[PDB]
Parts: structure tokens; sequence; C-alpha cells
């Protein structure tokens, strides 16, 4: 029985939302993460053809392991996941692209798991108003949803810092938000811990105070979809778990679009997360089968 080599990068959001009152989220993430590792590396170091790498992220990404068959090392890093402020989903994906760049596996998969909106992203170089876009007219688009939400709850969505007298302009239906189809050349990747801020803070929308009416906002959910697209263009399959998103359309739809397609997007709760990782492992393992060697 022949299988092609496969390399998997796990990218796990460890934002503050995973802990505190919500600690069931972290605990199930840790249980299911280890379950997935064991399922994919059943022989440990002797598992032919399979390797797993691990990224966690909060306001910055963390390389927890390069590609490895070392079940114990991976499981120890998963058990050490820690809720920390910030959701730099673009950064997690960017570090996954860095790691996958060295792969010569035939099959190349990224698993992204996040329980919230992205609120951090990398700076845009030589930024102009053309790097932003307005309402699409598709009410399910992350663009239209974030604009509508920020109209309903301006200080929840838009970067603002009450400890200073500085103040953003808040959006209307005419406002423009970060695109999700910028070229890779547009992002400053010189520092994977960097984030765009206004008045010292980030957010679901980050005000670009240099630009005029109708007002312009970086949109980290769109930046994350943009980064996912670079990975898919490189040939990597993305499976995304929208984790405990509680029927919040912006969070659901923003994460759905990072996946290879809608069939690679899973809506999970802590209670049923293991079933999503089981299905992803099954899909990966079905995909690598190349039959038997029976030349004669
Ligand atoms: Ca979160
Ligand atoms: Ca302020």
């Amino acid at each position: 029985a022949v299988t092609v080599p496969v390399d998997v990068v796990m990218v796990i959001d460890q934002s503050s939302s995973m802990g505190g009152q919500n600690i069931a989220r972290l605990k199930s993430a840790i249980a299911s993460g280890q379950r997935f590792v064991k399922k994919m590396l059943p022989k440990g170091m002797a598992t032919e053809g399979v390797r797993i790498a691990l990224v966690s992220y909060d306001h910055e990404p963390h390389r927890l392991s390069d590609f490895t068959k070392d079940t114990a090392f991976l499981c120890q890093k998963i058990r050490a996941l820690t809720p920390i402020w910030g959701t730099h989903t673009q950064g997690g994906l960017k570090m996954a692209r860095n790691i996958m760049a060295t792969s010569t596996a035939v099959d190349k998969h990224i698993i992204l798991m996040s329980d919230g909106l992205a609120t951090e992203q990398y700076p845009v170089k030589n930024v102009t108003t053309a790097d932003f876009i307005g309402e699409t007219g598709n009410a399910n688009d992350p663009i239209d949803l974030v604009i509508q939400g920020a109209i309903n709850f301006p200080t929840n969505y838009v970067s603002n810092n009450p400890s200073t007298p500085l103040t953003p302009n808040y959006p209307t239906h005419s406002s423009k938000v970060g695109r999700r189809n910028l070229p890779e050349s547009k992002f400053d990747y010189s520092n994977l811990s960097a984030r765009i801020t206004f008045d010292g803070v980030a957010g679901a929308l980050v005000y670009e105070p240099r630009f005029p009416h109708p007002y312009y906002y970086y949109f980290p959910c769109n930046a994350a979809i943009n980064e996912a697209q670079f990975a898919k263009n490189s040939g990597y399959t993305i499976h995304t778990i929208g984790y405990d998103l509680g029927d919040f359309a912006l969070a659901n739809n923003s994460l759905k679009l990072t996946a290879t397609d809608e069939n690679h997007f899973f809506t999970a709760t802590p209670a049923n997360l293991a079933a999503a990782f089981d299905n992803i492992a099954q899909t990966i393992n079905i995909g690598i089968q190349r039959g038997e060697v029976t030349d004669f």
C-alpha cells in the first residue's frame, strides 16, 4: 500500500477568548490537538511519510515546532498553549507559509483553528486609498458585515483608546476597509510580531487617520483571507475550524473564506471539536492513498 508523503502545519489561535470563563475552549483544543497528532503519527518517529509542524498565535505568531514526527514534543507544546491577548491570524498563516516553504512533501496541508475575529495584521507598504474597498452589496461578505457591525457598535469594532484624547473617525456605509486581494508585495513582513495600530490599539477595524472622508480602516479578517490566498496559490490545502463562533456571521464567514473551499471549513464547539479533527485526518489520509505496488 503506497501513500505519498504529507506535511501538515497546525496553526492554533490562543487568544484570550480561549481562557477565563471560556476555558473549555482551550481544554478541548488541547485534547483534540493531541488526538490529531497521535492519529497522524501512529508510529511516532517511525511513521513513514508524515510530518507535523506547529504554530500558535495571539497578538504574534509562535513557532512551536518545525516539521517533526516527535509525538511527545508536539503534544507537550500543545499542552502548553496559553490564552494571550490579540488575534493575529495573518501572522499565524504567514508563519505557516514560512514553515511550509521548506517542504518537499507531495501533499501539503495547513489546519487553521480560530475562535474569533482577527484583530491584528501586518502593515501595508506604500499604502494608498486603492488598498481599501467599500461595501460589495453581498450582505454575507466580511466587508459588508464588518461595516454594518461597526455602524451598530462603533467602539467595539473600531480601534479606539479612551486613555488618550486622540479619537478616530467612525465608519458609515460609505467607508472603505482593507482589501483581501492585495499582492504579497504589499505587506511588511520584516517583523512577524508587528501590528497596525491607531492610538496605540488595534481592533476588528483599525483606523487609518492619514486618509480623508469617507474614512479608511485596516480590516484584519480580510488581511487573514489575503494571507490564506498566498498559501493556497503555493499549492497548500487549508482546512479551517471556526471554533465556538456562536452564530456571529462576520467571524464565521471570515474564517470560512480562509479555507480551500466551503467543504474544508468546519463549525465546531468544544464538545464536538474532536470530530472535526477526525474528519480532517480522514480527508488527508484518503487523499494520500496511491494504491498498491503490483507491477508483476
Ligand atoms: Ca479569540
Ligand atoms: Ca484616545
